[PDB]
């Protein structure tokens, strides 16, 4: 079965697509709490693209669904928390629109190996 270093090349690369949907850069760094200090009373697990690059260097993704999990966290934390007339909610959904998709081409890309 694979090889453990293609498989995070690809993961890094799937990683800076999905980041560079996130125009607004509203999904690369953690919510800071200072600013929204209701955030955990509301959110269990914060996710963010920086995040997961750590975890990705960690080597706390070693299958495809594990990676997908965190990028889903980041799109229904930000549909949890904000409310359906915002940017930040609509931005969200643009995410999981166009993520969806990146996703879809890289478990394609992985099926190879
Ligand atoms: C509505 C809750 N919220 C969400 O729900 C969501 O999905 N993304 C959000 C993104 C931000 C955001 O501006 N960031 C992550 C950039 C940043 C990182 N540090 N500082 C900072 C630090 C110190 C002072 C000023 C700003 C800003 C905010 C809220 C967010």
């Amino acid at each position: 079965e694979m090889q453990l270093t293609p498989f995070l090349i690809l993961l890094r690369k799937t990683l800076e697509q999905l980041q560079e949907k996130d125009t607004g850069n509203i999904f690369s760094e953690p919510v800071p709490l200072s600013e929204v200090p209701d955030y955990l009373d509301h959110i269990k697990k914060p996710m963010d693209f920086f995040t997961m690059k750590q975890n990705l260097e960690a080597y706390r993704y070693l299958n495809f669904d594990d990676f997908e999990e965190d990028f889903n966290l980041i799109v229904s934390n930000c549909l949890k928390y904000n409310a359906k007339d915002t940017i930040f909610y609509r931005a969200a959904v643009r995410l999981r629109e166009q993520g969806g998709a990146v996703l879809r081409q890289a478990r394609r890309q992985a099926e190879k190996m």
